[PDB]
């Protein structure tokens, strides 16, 4: 079973705000709700007005849905736009 792709690309009116992580893991069934797993990677792309209480960001999927900010933490501001390096984190 040979695996192929082509390119299909989107056009939506939105751009990463704010990159947020994952502190414990959040599944949902419908479309709606985001699916994401302990310690992932997101990226603010909208946030709702009448529900201030959820975030519109989207996973590794490329899919996008509304996830709980109380599950999440806003790490860095823009992609590497701010002079800030990860830190002194001992390697």
């Amino acid at each position: 079973g040979s695996s192929g792709s082509s390119g299909l690309s989107n056009g939506q009116g939105s751009r990463v705000l704010h990159v947020v992580q994952t502190l414990y893991p959040f599944s949902s069934v419908t479309e709606e709700e985001l699916n994401f797993e302990k310690g992932e990677t997101m990226e603010v792309i909208e946030k709702p007005e009448n529900d201030p209480e959820w975030w519109k960001c989207k996973n590794a999927r490329g899919q996008v849905g509304l996830v709980p900010k109380n599950y999440v933490v806003v790490l860095s501001d823009g992609p590497a736009l701010h002079p800030a390096h990860s830190g002194p984190s001992s390697g």
